[PDB]
């Protein structure tokens, strides 16, 4: 971004070794017996002993830092996303939930098209005039770096492992968007000669002639190639590419701004399940048969906009999180709802390149593999979307609590109602004050937070016993989140220990290999909080097989929720853990309302 700014922000501390092995033996205690944390306990004394194991890989860190703007950046970049072999798609790409649209015909279906073109065109400006403006999450100014990565580029399949491409600051930066209809897809230029974007109108007119130029579903769903395993695509893509159409078409598709998708008529569903059903068409396209195929999920940037109204998008993570994504949703959507002005009539304009795509038999194979691997994938994804119109942040804040801990302590009372015990929690936490800063994780699952849970329940326990367990545990939360942001958490700072272990070539350390910290790595609840001014919401799958994956948008008055899990295990079960969810909210603002501070 702005290099001014960028500059006097500070960079990735590296928390002190005694004090992150400090919390992560207390993030331990309550999701650990008690057997396996004394062994831990011995572990960590050693391993930070003087001129022990554990002091060097330190300052390995450190010396990190100092060789390097941001110590973690590209090892957090190929950890979680670019040697993540497992398909993008549900597993990684978060989908999201626009507010739907009152358009009714194909007319009006392309007029809020266009007119989200041109919102997210002059989103853009902003960003290649460096005008963005300043954030801040604490009165400290956040990077905006982000930004810099979300337009003009695409994920590329590596045998591997993948890579990214950004065309924004390349010499001809790209000034054309690709439209996808009836799995086919367009090149189309969002730009005038003199430099100057086309108006909602224009684009208009040229989303009609896209329409019309592949009115039938009779090509090859070839996107649908993206949504496969990473290594699997990885070859596919290599032999897809040896055509000089294909690979001419890939291009296009690579470098374009962003994706527009636009949907087809898909079969109704009871009105009980259709919001989840929307949710399954922006995650992962609801099937071969329906608009899985009418996508190219190696793009950052992809807006979908259905036939019945509803609007929503998915993008490639390696990019960014939901915060820069939903600062472009909040502005694009506000656009869409600016008012008309002169209509003035409008110059002939080109017709849109049609991206054609060379089948041959082995390719027509992949597609029919990648087909049959989504259909495993979509069929094993269990999602449930709740919209808790109770309350939102007004009543945690009546109460002098923190909304996104009240959230969160209300998600560990529910977990333990259903299964008796706490388990590893993860909750994102921005680290943007830094810079290049991307993530670090809160842990839910406390001390403060079991006790709540179980006196909560507990039927010898005073109400106003319980009340005061729940601000503790709420307080506890906020603290937690404070140190989090502050680069004062502890979960990527050990995963920089051992990746540093890796690389001295050293022995890898025990308290790694440790039971303990598998559990507390293996996260069966994932989860993270996407405000935004917009009433959307955003979801992903789990990220292990017997958990759940659940985000919200608390909003004033109401918060979007949506809970996703894996049918493979019996375990767990979206609309129940939405249920019990749901009731810990309430069930704890009847606890603080029985009985009130003032008096
Ligand atoms: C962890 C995180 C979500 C916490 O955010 P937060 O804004 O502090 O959340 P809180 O619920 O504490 O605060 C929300 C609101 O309640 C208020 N509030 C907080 N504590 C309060 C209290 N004790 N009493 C009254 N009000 C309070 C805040 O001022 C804020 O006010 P607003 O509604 O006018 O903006 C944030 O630091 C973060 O990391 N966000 C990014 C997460 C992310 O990356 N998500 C996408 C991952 S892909
Ligand atoms: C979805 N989840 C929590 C697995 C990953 C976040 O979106 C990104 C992060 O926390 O690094």
């Amino acid at each position: 971004s702005h290099m001014a700014h960028q500059d006097a922000l500070p960079r990735l501390p590296v928390p002190p070794l005694q004090q992150s092995l400090d919390y992560y033996l207390k993030a331990l205690q309550p999701i650990v017996s008690e057997e396996e944390w004394a062994h831990t306990k011995q572990l960590v004394d050693e391993f930070q002993t003087s001129g022990g194991v554990g002091e060097r890989l330190q300052k390995g860190l450190e010396r990190r830092a100092k060789k390097m703007e941001n110590w973690l950046s590209e090892w957090w970049l190929k950890t979680a996303y670019l040697q993540f072999r497992q398909p993008v798609v549900i597993y990684s790409s978060p989908g999201v939930i626009l507010p739907k649209q009152d358009f009714v015909d194909l007319q009006g279906q392309l007029r809020f098209a266009a007119k989200l073109i041109e919102g997210v065109l002059d989103f853009k400006s902003m960003i290649d005039n460096e005008t963005l403006p300043v954030e801040f999450l604490g009165g400290q100014p956040l990077c905006m770096n982000q930004y810099y990565q979300i337009l003009s580029s695409c994920r590329v399949p590596g045998p591997k492992q993948d890579s990214v491409v950004n065309f924004l600051k390349s010499k001809r930066p790209p000034t054309h968007i690709t439209v996808v209809h009836n799995y086919q897809f367009f090149e189309l230029d969002v730009y005038h000669s003199d430099g100057t974007p086309l108006t909602s109108d224009q684009i208009f007119v040229q989303l009609e002639k896209i329409w019309n130029s592949s009115l039938q579903s009779n090509k090859e769903p070839v996107g649908i190639l993206t949504s496969n395993h990473r290594n699997t695509w990885a070859k596919a893509y290599n032999n897809l590419i040896k055509d000089k159409v294909n690979r001419e078409s890939v291009n296009s598709i690579q470098k374009s701004i962003f994706t527009v998708c636009l949907d087809k008529q898909v079969p109704r569903v009871s009105d009980d399940v259709y919001r989840n059903h929307v949710a399954g068409q922006m995650l992962h396209g609801g099937g071969s048969k329906f608009n899985s195929g009418n996508r190219w999920f190696d793009k950052t940037l992809q807006f979908i906009v259905a036939e019945d109204g509803s609007c929503g998008m998915v993008y490639e993570h390696a990019a960014a999180e939901g915060p820069p994504i939903v600062a472009l949703v909040d502005h694009v959507m506000e656009y869409t709802k600016k008012p008309e002005l002169v209509r003035s009539p409008m110059v002939p304009l080109p017709m849109p390149k049609k991206l054609r795509f060379n089948i041959t038999p082995e390719i027509k194979n992949d597609i029919e593999k990648a087909k049959q691997n989504l259909s495993i994938m979509i069929q094993d994804l269990d999602i449930m979307m709740l919209t808790f119109h109770h309350f939102g942040k007004d009543f945690p804040k009546s109460e002098k609590l923190s909304p996104d801990a009240f959230i969160q302590v209300a998600l560990q009372l529910a977990y333990y109602r259903i299964y008796g015990q706490a388990c590893a929690t993860y909750e994102s936490a921005s680290l943007r004050m830094f810079h290049l800063g991307r993530t670090d994780t809160i842990r839910s699952a406390s001390i403060d937070s079991l006790a709540f849970v179980k006196g909560m329940g507990d039927s010898t326990v005073p109400e106003q016993q319980k009340v005061e367990l729940l601000r503790k545990a709420v307080q506890a939360h906020r603290a937690y989140t404070d140190r989090a942001i502050r680069g004062e958490a502890f979960d990527r700072h050990l995963l920089g220990l051992k990746l540093q272990a890796i690389e001295d070539l050293v022995s890898m350390p025990d308290i790694f290999m440790d039971t303990s910290y598998a559990i507390a790595m293996h996260f069966n609840l994932s989860t993270s909080q996407v405000p935004a001014k917009t009433d959307c919401v955003m979801f992903f799958g789990p990220v292990v097989p017997d958990g759940y994956g659940i985000c919200y948008n608390p909003m004033e008055a109401h918060i979007n929720f949506s809970v996703s899990a894996y049918n493979s295990c019996a375990e767990t079960n979206a609309a129940r853990m939405a249920h019990y969810l749901e009731k810990a909210l309430l069930d704890m603002r009847t606890l603080l309302q029985n009985h009130p501070r003032a008096k």
